C-alpha cells in the first residue's frame, strides 16, 4: 500500500547531457510495480528557495522505472539541486539531489556497510569517528560519494540511518537489485564516475571486500582504507584502519594522504 519511490542522486560533469532516474513501488518488498504511469519531475533550481520548477514527464515501463533527460536549455550549472519526482496518479513522490561540477573535481568514496558499521542488524551501531572522518575529507574540499551492495529498495532506510548518525551530505549510489554481483557493480559505477564523469577518485573506504573494487579502479593501495585488524593476503593492497577513525582522523590532519 505505501509508496517506495527512489530517484538516484545523479553526479554530472557542465555541459555534459544531464539524466535523471527513479523508480516507482508500492509495498515492503515492492509486490507493486507501478507501471505505465506519468511521473512529474521537479528541480529546485535555486537550491535555497524552497520553490519547485516543473522540467517536464516521463513515463514509467514495465520494471516502473524512469529516465528523464533534462532540457539542454535548462541545464543547471555548477552547484547541488534538490530533485523530486511526482507520480501524478497519486501524489506521492521520490527526492534526491543533482549534484553539478567542474572537469576533475576531486572525490573520496566510502562504502556504507563496510566503512560505517559497527554491527549487523536493529539499528547497525555507527562506527565511532566515522562521521568525523567524513565530515573532515568534506570540509577539506573533496566530494562525499557513498556506495553500497544494498539494492535502491532499501535506500529509504539507508538514508535516514546516515542522517540519523548526522552524516555530510553527499551522493548516495545503490545497485539495481538485479545484477546479484554487487562488487561488481559498484566497480562499474565508480569507474563511470571517473570516465563519464570526469571525478578524480582520491581515496577509498570500507571493509576487506571492497579492496578488489577499489583495485579495480585503479586506486593504490596507499589510498585504499580498509576498517579493522591487518589481514595478511591484503598485506600490501590497502591500508588498515588498525587503531579505529579517532586515530586515523588526527594521522590525516597531520597530513597523513
Ligand atoms: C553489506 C552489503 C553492502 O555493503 P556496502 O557496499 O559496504 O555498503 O549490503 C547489501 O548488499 C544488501
Ligand atoms: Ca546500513
Amino acid at each position: 500500500v505505501t509508496s517506495n519511490h527512489r530517484a538516484s542522486d545523479t553526479v554530472v560533469c557542465e555541459g555534459r547531457p544531464q539524466v535523471l532516474n527513479g523508480r516507482f513501488m508500492y509495498g515492503p518488498l515492492d509486490v507493486v510495480t507501478l507501471t505505465g504511469e506519468k511521473v512529474d519531475v521537479y528541480v529546485m533550481t535555486q537550491p535555497l528557495s524552497g520553490k519547485w520548477i516543473h522540467f517536464g514527464t516521463e513515463v514509467t515501463n514495465s520494471s516502473g522505472r524512469l529516465t528523464f533527460p533534462v532540457p539542454s536549455e535548462r541545464a543547471l550549472g555548477i552547484g547541488v539541486y534538490p530533485v523530486r519526482m511526482v507520480v501524478r496518479g497519486d501524489h506521492t513522490y521520490a527526492e534526491c539531489c543533482l549534484t553539478v561540477v567542474s572537469r576533475g573535481t576531486e572525490a573520496v568514496v566510502f562504502s556504507i556497510d563496510g566503512s560505517f558499521t559497527a554491527s549487523v542488524s536493529s539499528d547497525p551501531k555507527v562506527r565511532a569517528g566515522a562521521v568525523d572522518v567524513v565530515r573532515h575529507w568534506q570540509d577539506s574540499g573533496y566530494l562525499i560519494v557513498y556506495v553500497t551492495g544494498r539494492p535502491d529498495m532499501q535506500k529509504h532506510r539507508v538514508v535516514a540511518w546516515l542522517s540519523q548518525h548526522n552524516f555530510p551530505h553527499g551522493v548516495v549510489s545503490f545497485c539495481d537489485g538485479l545484477t546479484h554481483d554487487p562488487l561488481r557493480q559498484k566497480a562499474m559505477f565508480l569507474q563511470s564516475l571517473v570516465q563519464e564523469v570526469e571525478l578524480n577518485i582520491v581515496a577509498g573506504y570500507g571493509s576487506p571486500k571492497d579492496v578488489a573494487v577499489y583495485a579495480a579502479l585503479g586506486l593504490s593501495p596507499s589510498q585504499t582504507y580498509i576498517v579493522g585488524r591487518a589481514v595478511r593476503k591484503l598485506q600490501a593492497q590497502c591500508q588498515f584502519l588498525s587503531d579505529g577513525y579517532v586515530a586515523h582522523l588526527g594521522q590525516l590532519e597531520a597530513g597523513s594522504h
